C-alpha cells in the first residue's frame, strides 16, 4: 500500500505559512472556548487522532487520506469532541479550498504547539486525499483504563519506542478530559493551554489517589486538582517508563527537542516522500512575525 506525497500544485512555504497565519490568527480570537482554554489542545488531539489510525503492517490509516472528514471516521466514539476542532478548522479550508484534509488536519497540529510555545514542528505538505472506501474501521486508537504492557504494546503497531511513547502521551499537559466525552473529567496540569514539561513533574510530585468518577471510570486524583489516566499513570510504575519520565522532568529542552522529532513522525507515518520533494517547512510563529 504506498502512499506518495504529491505536492498541492504550484504552493510552496509561503502558500502553507498563509495558512498557519490563520489558523494562528483564529486561535487568537476564538478564545473563550471551553472555558478560555482555546482550541489549542483539541487541535493536537485532533492530529493524533488521525494519524494514531495508522497500521505498520499494511500501511493503513495514518493521516495521509483525510478521512476523518468521512462519517466513518468522523464517528468514532473515542473521537468525541473532535467534531468541535473540525467546526473550527472548516472555514480556513474554505478561505484556502486548494490545501488537502490531510495536509490541514496536521498543520493545525503543529499550529497549536508552536502557538503554544511549544518546540518548533518541522512539517511536509503533500498528503493527498482519498476515497470513503479508505476510511479505517473504529477501533485503532488506545483504550485509557490499560496498563504499561498495553501502551507498549499498543504503540509497537505505530513504530513508536518507549522513549517515543513517553514523549507523546506528555502531550505538554495541554487541555483536559470531559466526562460528557471519555468518561473522564480534569486536567494534567495548571497551564492547560501551555505547551511544557509539566506533566511529569506532576506525576512524580503529586500525591494521586485512584477514585471512580461520575462516569463510574477509576481515575488518579490529587489534592492540587489534577488527574491522570490509568495509562498515564502507568508510565511510572513501569521501571523502563519511570526513567524516562525522570529525564523528561529534570530537563525541560531534551523533553522538547523529544517531542518535536516523535510527533513529527506520528503525522508522517505511511507517506512515501519522494527525493525532489522539497524539505520539510519550519514556520514562524505570530509572535516572530509581529502579527
Ligand atoms: C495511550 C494514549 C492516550 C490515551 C488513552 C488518550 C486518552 C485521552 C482521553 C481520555 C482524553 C480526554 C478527551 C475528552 O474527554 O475530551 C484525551 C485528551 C487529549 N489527548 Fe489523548 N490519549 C492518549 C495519547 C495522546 C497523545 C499521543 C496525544 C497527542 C500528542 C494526546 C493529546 C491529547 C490532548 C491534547 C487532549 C486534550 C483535548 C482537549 O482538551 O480538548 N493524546 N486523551
Amino acid at each position: 500500500l504506498v502512499h506518495v506525497a504529491s505536492v498541492e500544485k504550484g504552493r510552496s512555504y509561503e502558500d502553507f505559512q498563509k495558512v498557519y497565519n490563520a489558523i494562528a490568527l483564529k486561535l487568537r480570537e476564538d478564545d473563550e472556548y471551553d472555558n478560555y482554554i482555546g482550541y489549542g489542545p483539541v487541535l493536537v488531539r485532533l492530529a493524533w487522532h488521525i494519524s494514531g489510525t495508522w497500521d505498520k503492517h499494511d500501511n493503513t490509516g495514518g493521516s495521509y487520506g483525510g478521512t476523518y472528514r468521512f462519517k466513518k471516521e468522523f464517528n468514532d466514539p473515542s473521537n468525541a469532541g473532535l467534531q468541535n476542532g473540525f467546526k473550527f478548522l472548516e472555514p480556513i479550508h474554505k478561505e484556502f479550498p486548494w490545501i488537502s484534509s490531510g495536509d490541514l488536519f496536521s498543520l493545525g497540529g503543529v499550529t497549536a504547539v508552536q502557538e503554544m510555545q511549544g518546540p518548533k514542528i518541522p512539517w511536509r505538505c503533500g498528503r493527498v486525499d482519498t476515497p470513503e472506501d479508505t476510511t479505517p474501521d473504529n477501533g485503532r486508537l488506545p483504550d485509557a483504563d490499560k496498563d504499561a504492557g498495553y501502551v507498549r504494546t499498543f504503540f509497537q503497531r505505530l513504530n513508536m519506542n518507549d522513549r517515543e511513547v513517553v514523549a507523546l502521551m506528555g502531550a505538554g499537559a495541554l487541555g483536559k478530559t470531559h466526562l460528557k466525552n471519555s468518561g473522564y473529567e480534569g486536567p494534567w496540569g495548571a497551564a492547560n493551554n501551555v505547551f511544557t514539561n509539566e506533566f511529569y513533574l506532576n506525576l512524580l510530585n503529586e500525591d494521586w489517589k485512584l477514585e471512580k468518577n461520575d462516569a463510574n471510570n477509576e481515575q488518579w486524583d490529587s489534592k492540587s486538582g489534577y488527574m491522570m489516566l490509568p495509562t498515564d499513570y502507568s508510565l511510572i510504575q513501569d521501571p523502563k517508563y519511570l526513567s524516562i519520565v525522570k529525564e523528561y522532568a529534570n530537563d525541560q529542552d531534551k523533553f522538547f527537542k523529544d517531542f518535536s522529532k516523535a510527533f513529527e513522525k506520528l503525522l508522517e507515518n505511511g507517506i512515501t516522500f519522494p527525493k525532489d520533494a522539497p524539505s520539510p517547512f519550519i514556520f514562524k510563529t505570530l509572535e516572530e512575525q509581529g502579527l
